[PDB]
C-alpha cells in the first residue's frame, strides 16, 4: 500500500473497477486522431478518395491501439485523451484505462512503478511496463479517482 | 444495333470492356459522400466520436452500394460522381459503371432500354432496370466512349 492517487476515472463502462497484478503501461501520446488532422486531410483529398483514406486511418489506427493488449498491458494511463473506438476495444480486452491524466501524476507513476513514458506505440513492450499489486476505482466523496497500490 | 452513345468511359481499370445482354441500373443519385457533409459532420462532432462515426457511415455506403449488385444490374450508369469505394466493389463485381452521365443520356437511355432512373439506391429492383443486347467501351477517335447497343 504506497501509491499514487489520481482524481481521473476509468474512461470507460464495462471496465473493470480491480485490476490485480498491474502491468501498467505509460502513454504520453493520444490514443485518437485529432479534429484538425482529419478535417484537413479532408479538404486536401480528392473527393472521390475521402472514404479509402478515412478506411486506411480507422485501421492503422485500430492497429497502432491492439499494440497495447500485445504489450500484456492490463492498465493503460493515458496523459492525453483516448477516445471512443479506442475505449470500446479496451474494454472488451477488459484493460483498465484512463485519460488526460496529469503529467505531474505520470511523472510519479513512471518512478514508482518503474514503467518509461512512450510517446509512440510501436514502444510500447513488456519491458517498458509499470508494476503495481493493485490499480481500481472507487468512489471517494463525490469523486471516482483511480488508485495505484503497492507500487512495484 | 440501336443505340446511345455516350461520350464517357468506364470509371475503372479491371471492369469489363464489354457485356452481353445488359441489365442496366440508371443511378441518377451520387454514389458518393459529398466532402461538404463530412466535413461538417466531422466538425461538429464530439474529438472522441470522429472515427466512430466514419465508421457506421462507410459501413451504411458500402451497404448502400451492394444493394446495385443485388439487383442483379451488371451495368450501371451514373449521373453523378462514383466514388474510389464504389469503383472497387462495382470492378470486382464485374460490374461495368460510368459516372458524369449527362441528364439528356440518362433521360434517352431510360426510354431506350426501359429503365427507371431512380434517385435512391433503396429502390434499386429487378424491375427498374433496362436491358440492352450489348454495353460496351471502345476508342472513337481519341476518345474511349460508351456504346448501349441492342436497346430492348
Amino acid at each position: 500500500m504506497s501509491g499514487i492517487v489520481i482524481d481521473k476515472e476509468k474512461v470507460h463502462s464495462k471496465m473493470p473497477d480491480v485490476v490485480k497484478n498491474a502491468k501498467i503501461a505509460l502513454i504520453d501520446s493520444a490514443l485518437e486522431i485529432k479534429k484538425t488532422e482529419i478535417e484537413a486531410k479532408v479538404q486536401i483529398s480528392d473527393p472521390s478518395k475521402i472514404q479509402d483514406f478515412l478506411n486506411q486511418e480507422t485501421n492503422t489506427f485500430k492497429q497502432m491501439v491492439e499494440k497495447i493488449k500485445k504489450s500484456g498491458a492490463n492498465v493503460v494511463l493515458c496523459q492525453k485523451g483516448i477516445d471512443d473506438v479506442a475505449q470500446h476495444y479496451l474494454a472488451k480486452e477488459g484493460i483498465y484505462a484512463v485519460r488526460r491524466v496529469k503529467k505531474s501524476d505520470m511523472e510519479k507513476l513512471a518512478k514508482a512503478t518503474g514503467a518509461k513514458i512512450v510517446t509512440d506505440l510501436d514502444d510500447l513492450t513488456p519491458s517498458v511496463l509499470g508494476e503495481a499489486e493493485t490499480v481500481e476505482e472507487r468512489k471517494i466523496g463525490d469523486d471516482r479517482m483511480t488508485f495505484v497500490m503497492g507500487c512495484k
